[PDB]
C-alpha cells in the first residue's frame, strides 16, 4: 503493498532497534482506545485525543514536563495486546480536540507479556487492567518498555492497512450520502 503505508514508513522510523527504555525521567500513560480504527488513523495523522477528561490530564503532564519524553502505551479496549507506543509532542488544541504525537512502536504485545507488572498507584493491578490515562510510575514504566520494544512480534495493525483504509474511505462516503439526504 500500500503507497500510503509505504510513504508513512519512510517518514518515519517505526520500531526503531535502539531504543532507550531506561529513561533518565519523563511520564509515561496508558492510552485505552476505543477502536482499531481509531488507532489507524492516529498513525496515519500522528494525532491524538482522549476524552474531555483524559485530555486535561495528558495536557497538563506534557505542559508540566517541558524536561523529558511523554511515552504513550496504546492498547484497543477489550483486544488482549498492546499495540503500539507514542511520544506525545504537543498540548491539546481544542474528535473534539487533539494534540500531536510520534509514533514510535507500532507492533502487537500480548497482555500476557505485562500482566506480572503491577502499578502500586493503582491498587496493585496489573498494568494491563488500566483505565485510559492511568500514569505508570518510571520504574515500571522502563519495564514495560523494555519488554514492547524487545518483544519479537508476529503481527502489528500495520498488517490490516488496506482494511482500515477501505472502512475509513467507505465510512465517508455513507456519512455523506446520509448527511445529503437530511439535507
Amino acid at each position: 503493498s500500500h503507497p500510503v503505508l509505504e510513504k508513512l514508513k519512510a517518514a518515519h522510523s517505526y520500531n526503531p532497534k535502539e531504543f532507550e527504555w531506561n529513561l533518565k525521567s519523563g511520564r509515561v500513560f496508558i492510552i485505552k482506545s476505543y477502536s482499531e480504527d481509531d488507532i489507524h488513523r492516529s498513525i496515519k495523522y500522528s494525532i491524538w485525543c482522549s476524552t474531555e477528561h483524559g485530555n486535561k490530564r495528558l495536557d497538563s503532564a506534557f505542559r508540566c514536563m517541558s524536561k523529558g519524553p511523554v511515552y504513550l502505551l496504546f492498547s484497543v479496549n477489550g483486544s488482549g495486546h498492546f499495540c503500539g507506543v507514542a511520544e506525545m509532542k504537543s498540548p491539546v488544541d481544542y474528535w473534539k480536540g487533539k494534540f500531536d504525537v510520534q509514533w514510535i512502536f507500532v507492533k502487537d504485545v500480548p497482555n500476557n507479556q505485562l500482566r506480572h507488572i503491577r502499578l502500586e498507584n493503582n491498587d496493585n493491578k496489573p498494568v494491563t487492567n488500566s483505565r485510559d490515562t492511568q500514569e505508570v510510575p518510571l520504574e515500571k514504566a522502563k519495564q514495560v518498555l523494555k519488554i514492547i520494544s524487545s518483544y519479537k512480534h508476529t503481527t502489528s495493525i500495520f498488517d490490516d492497512f488496506a482494511h482500515y483504509e477501505k472502512r475509513q474511505e467507505e465510512e465517508e462516503v455513507v456519512r455523506k450520502e446520509r448527511q445529503s439526504r437530511n439535507k
